[PDB]
């Protein structure tokens, strides 16, 4: 019977995380829950029967001396795993009222009680001997709710090709049809979708990916929250960044953040401190490979300053920095990629290697991706909103959720306390980031 041993994207490869995301539905009569359930278990039979390898596991081999191993997807179970949990009666979870009354803050969305595993290796079943599953899924009652919780593994896929997944499985679950350009891409091969360059040493490909002892980069008291950027707030934002250069919605809300973050950062170090930008760039349409290839095809770009620097001048001078193809993106990607081909041990990349936390953002938008319009057939309408879950802090860590359809935006930033106290406490951060949590 079925079986597949299909080597991760090679960008995939690097010894490395759970990417969690949450949907969340208004659900009117518990009556519901058992169809919500069925409706949701169909649609995962049908897609692991159109695509056997969704219900698969990663498993890494090859490790030996100086060589950190090859992981592949391989066979696990017949569907991939929905844990059904129900906190209806739970005091301690979210209730719809209470989402609604503090406008879905993180901290509602805590990855013990929603998520149906950690996104940090830590804790029980995290070990190496635990199975690595491709995706796992969380249905979550809450009282007059349902939160969905999806589990992509890291080496798998990035968020890009994680929507792709998650969107079939909306398709799935609501009859749509497959498209042929759909099971194609669902069934490329990873390990050549990018192609190599022929006598590769070291270049300025890997400029800030190769981890060193003596590089801080690759712990104190902190936290995570969501902040909102109301339509009329982004309106605003762009229009602030324009008169002091084009550059994109992203562009001007990335400046924004770095800015202010290096604002407030002006007041625990020296404006002289250097600081880096870090940003995830998908890195399909350089490729020239579909939307709905659901791999790890994804870089950063790279963009250092001062703190004083950052802090003090124009939006529109920061946001010009940002600007910041494809074809810097495919060489790019290529030479990282070809990299670390070239190397059995893959222990020392990283593509935040020499982002120092204390001064760095390191961001990743998931702006554009897809996730408001999946209704996975439940009858419930599209989601309510769409939140990361909390996990530990991490320092200078930063997401953007996909785009509420009304234009409101959501960044979710952990930062140190002192930083977050004080950017929180900042009149031009708030004239913009309404705090959320």
């Amino acid at each position: 019977s079925m079986a597949f041993k299909i080597q991760l994207d090679t960008l995939g490869q690097l010894p490395g995380i759970y990417t969690q995301i949450s949907l969340l539905y208004p659900v009117s009569d518990s009556s519901q829950y058992p169809t919500i359930v069925s409706t949701f278990e169909q649609g995962l039979k049908r897609f692991s029967e159109a695509v056997p390898w969704v219900a698969g596991q990663v498993k890494a081999e090859g490790i030996s001396e100086g060589n950190t191993g090859t992981s592949f997807i391989v066979p696990f179970e017949d569907v991939p795993r929905v844990v059904v949990k129900d906190l209806r009666d739970d005091p301690s979870a979210p209730t719809i009222e209470g989402m609604r009354k503090a406008g879905y803050p993180m901290a509602m969305f805590d990855e013990n009680i929603i998520a149906p595993r950690k996104t940090l290796p830590i804790g029980p079943g995290t070990g190496p001997d635990d199975p690595k599953p491709v995706i796992l899924l969380q249905l979550n009652f809450i009282k007059g709710g349902l939160i969905l919780t999806v589990n992509g593994q890291h080496g798998a896929m990035d968020m890009v090709g994680q929507d792709a997944v998650i969107r079939l499985l909306s398709k799935a679950c609501r009859n749509d049809p497959f498209t042929e350009e759909e099971m194609t891409a669902m069934n490329l091969d990873r390990k050549t979708i990018v192609p190599y360059l022929e006598n590769y040493t070291i270049g300025p490909e890997v400029d800030h990916q190769i981890v060193k002892a003596d590089v801080a980069g690759g712990p104190v008291s902190a936290s995570w929250a969501f902040f909102t950027f109301s339509p009329k707030a982004m309106s605003e934002l762009k229009d602030a960044a324009t008169k002091t250069l084009f550059v994109s919605t992203d562009d001007a809300l990335s400046a924004f953040i770095w800015k202010s973050a290096s604002r407030v950062r002006l007041e625990r170090i020296d404006g002289s401190a250097p600081t880096e930008f870090c940003r995830a760039v998908d890195a399909r349409p350089a490729m020239g490979v579909s939307n709905n290839y659901p791999g790890l095809l994804q870089n950063m770009t790279y963009h250092n300053s001062t703190i004083g620097e950052i802090a003090n001048e124009s939006l529109g001078a920061t946001a010009s920095r940002l600007r910041s193809d494809p074809a810097s993106m495919r060489q790019r990607t290529r030479g990282l990629a070809t990299y670390l081909h070239n190397n059995p041990d893959k222990s020392n990349v990283s593509l935040t290697a020499d982002a120092d936390p204390s001064t760095s953002v390191m961001l990743s938008s998931w702006a554009k991706v897809g996730l408001w319009d999946y209704d996975f057939g439940l009858g419930l309408g599209k989601p309510e909103t769409v939140r990361r879950p909390i996990f530990e802090p991490v320092e200078s860590l930063m997401y953007f959720m996909p785009k509420k359809p009304d234009g409101e935006f959501c960044a979710a930033l952990s930062l140190r306390d002192e930083d977050m106290d004080r950017l929180k406490a900042d009149k031009e951060w708030t004239k913009y980031a309404q705090y959320v949590g």
